[PDB]
């Protein structure tokens, strides 16, 4: 709905920065609304969903086991690792690491998982192989959140990310079991409350992943829909704002309220 673009444009005004937006029908894959669909933005933590997608793909092929335990040490701990810093002695299973990465956005968990699949190079190869030649991961946590202006490292476009998420969630790349496992991890959340979720009515379904980086970068990817069933994919990114985190959260949530209002 054009009224939603009014809100997206208002966000650019309020934040003094670029905002990328795309809304796709989950069933058909049809593009419903878009704003700067082909401009690059830092993915930030939203890449963690693509990461676990790749992990699940290996699980499907028998190259990995969700129950396999990964041991790590203090040397591996990077900034913001709420779950992993807690299990240094126990180690964590692949399944628990994807849960930590997606529900809490644990950064060390992402690095451990990246290692299991071959690193940023292999995640990019995975995406390229499935038809996405735009999205690219180049670095590890925490550097991949740098968001240097004009830098293409660790970026995607709203359009690239939206279609790739759609392929992972409803395409035939993953088995039904894995597709649901990925959706299940995205439905759980302890950090994206201020974003789309704050505008969502209680009965709605939402599977999402948020991201935050330097230079006011903020974003979220999600599959959502009324009455417990997702029916659309929404991707929103912004970078360059000097606004506070609460201000950025509010603008993204307002885009969500408009999306919901004109559903
Ligand atoms: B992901 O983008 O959520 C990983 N994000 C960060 O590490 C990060 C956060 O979120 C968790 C603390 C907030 C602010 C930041 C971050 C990274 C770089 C600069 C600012
Ligand atoms: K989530």
């Amino acid at each position: 709905h054009p009224e939603t673009l009014v809100k997206v444009k208002d966000a650019e005004d309020q934040l003094g920065a670029r905002v990328g937006y795309i809304e796709l029908d989950l069933n058909s894959g049809k593009i419903l609304e878009s704003f700067r669909p082909e401009e690059r933005f830092p993915m930030m933590s939203t890449f963690k969903v693509l990461l676990c997608g790749a992990v699940l793909s290996r699980v499907d092929a028998g190259q990995e086991q969700l129950g396999r335990r990964i041991h790590y040490s203090q040397n591996d701990l990077v900034e913001y690792s709420p779950v992993t810093e807690k299990h240094l002695t126990d180690g964590m299973t692949v399944r628990e690491l994807c849960s930590a990465a997606i529900t809490m956005s644990d950064n060390t968990a992402a690095n451990l998982l990246l290692t299991t699949i071959g690193g940023p190079k292999e995640l990019t190869a995975f995406l390229h192989n499935m038809g996405d030649h735009v999205t690219r991961l180049d670095r590890w946590e925490p550097e991949l959140n740098e968001a240097i202006p004009n830098d293409e490292r660790d970026t995607t476009t709203p359009a690239a990310m939206a279609t790739t998420l759609r392929k992972l969630l409803t395409g035939e790349l993953l088995t039904l079991a894995s597709r649901q496992q990925l959706i299940d991890w995205m439905e759980a959340d302890k950090v994206a409350g201020p974003l789309l979720r704050s505008a969502l009515p209680a009965g709605w379904f939402i599977a999402d992943k948020s991201g935050a980086g330097e230079r006011g970068s903020r974003g979220i990817i999600a599959a959502l829909g009324p009455d417990g069933k997702p029916s659309r994919i929404v991707v929103i990114y912004t970078t360059g704002s000097q606004a506070t985190m609460d201000e950025r959260n509010r603008q993204i949530a307002e885009i969500g309220a408009s999306l919901i209002k004109h559903w």
